[PDB]
C-alpha cells in the first residue's frame, strides 16, 4: 500500500534531516526493517527507526481517513517544507496525509539520530532476520 | 545499491509506464514473484520473473562496465535520456557508454514486462 510518490517524499525529508545522505543508498537495505517490508527483529537503533516507521505506516492504513490507500496508494501525497534540515507538515494535509507525513517526520529525525553501523549494511535476511 | 539509485527507479518508472498504458510500476513491478523487487534468487516463477531476473542481471553487468566506474562511489549521479512515443521507447544516441547501457537495460526490461503475462498469484511470495 506504498507508492513511488510517497517514498519520494520520505527519500525528500531524510535528505532535509541528514545533509548529504543518499536515502536509498543509506537505508533501503539495512538490518531487518530498513527497506521495503522487514521481518524478524530488528538489529539496532536504526532498524528500530524503520520498525517504528513501518508500524506507523499500518496504524495509518488502519485510519478511515486512508480507506482510499487499499486500492490507490499512488493517488495520495503530503505536502511537507524543510527549511535548514528542519521538517514542518504542511496544515492543508487531509487527515490521512498529515498521520503519514508525520509518520514520515518522525522516521527521518530518528534516522538523523542513529548510529549507522555498516555492518547491518546489506544484512543476510536469511539468517539475522 | 540495487537499483543504483531513486533517481535511476524513477527512470525506470518513466519508462515501464511508457511501455505499458495504465501501469503503477512500484504497485506492479515490485514485491513480485523471485526477482521483481530487492535483488533476488532461485527460479523464476514465472515470465515476468524471468523479466525481472534480467534486469537486475543487467544492472549486476553495467556496474561491471568500465565505462560505468563513477556509480562504484556516486550511482546517484547516473541519468539517461530517451524518448517515448505511443509506448515506444527511443533510447538517444547521445547518452555516454554507461547511460546507454543503463537505457538498454530498462528499454528491454519494459518491453518484456509488456508482453509477459500478469498473475496477480505471484505477488508477495517469499525461492
Ligand atoms: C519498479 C519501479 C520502482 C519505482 C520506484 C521509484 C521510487 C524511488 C524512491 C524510493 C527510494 C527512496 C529511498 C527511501 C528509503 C526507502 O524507504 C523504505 C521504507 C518505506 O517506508 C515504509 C513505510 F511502511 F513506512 F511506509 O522505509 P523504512 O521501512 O523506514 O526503511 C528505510
Ligand atoms: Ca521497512
Ligand atoms: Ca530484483
Amino acid at each position: 500500500g506504498i507508492s513511488s510518490r510517497a517514498l519520494w517524499q520520505f527519500r525528500s525529508m531524510i535528505k532535509c534531516a541528514i545533509p548529504g545522505s543518499h536515502p536509498l543508498m543509506d537505508f533501503n537495505n539495512y538490518g531487518c526493517y530498513c527497506g521495503l517490508g522487514g521481518s524478524g527483529t530488528p538489529v539496532d537503533e536504526l532498524d528500530r527507526c524503520c520498525e517504528t516507521h513501518d508500524n506507523c505506516y499500518r496504524d495509518a492504513k488502519n485510519l478511515d481517513s486512508c480507506k482510499f490507500l487499499v486500492d490507490n496508494p499512488y493517488t495520495e501525497s503530503y505536502s511537507y517544507s524543510c527549511s535548514n534540515t528542519e521538517i514542518t507538515c504542511n496544515s492543508k494535509n487531509n487527515a490521512c496525509e498529515a498521520f503519514i507525513c508525520n509518520c514520515d517526520r518522525n522516521a527521518a529525525i530518528c534516522f538523523s539520530k542513529a548510529p549507522y553501523n555498516k555492518e547491518h549494511k546489506n544484512l543476510d535476511t536469511k539468517k539475522y532476520c
